[PDB]
């Protein structure tokens, strides 16, 4: 399934796959079942590291 | 807090539980030896007329194509 919970409205109940038009159902870079905009900051870094940012292409917040 | 779900994962420094030097990931269909898979690698086979899902080259998840 594309959603770990059957309560999640981002997935069609009948198939447990993403509902029509949906790109995601969870993650720091998921907003109303769509990918966050590319470059949205999703993890604050410390020391001299760059902040992590959303890809536009995925719902996880990857290491930059 | 941590970059790996399990302390056994060698992709993370044991002392900090953050990604070891040079690592980009520790898990996921688009993670290969603690590095992101190449952009466009197929990571989920689709059916009917759907495009297959592909790795981004900048994340370790396998996202829905768009």
């Amino acid at each position: 399934c594309d959603c770990s919970s059957p309560e999640n409205p981002c997935c069609d109940a009948a198939t447990c796959k993403l509902r029509p038009g949906a790109q995601c159902g969870e993650g720091l870079c998921c907003e109303q079942c769509k990918f966050s905009r590319a470059g949205k900051i999703c993890r604050i870094a410390r020391g001299d590291d760059p902040d992590d940012r959303c890809t536009g292409q995925s719902a996880d917040c990857p290491r930059y």
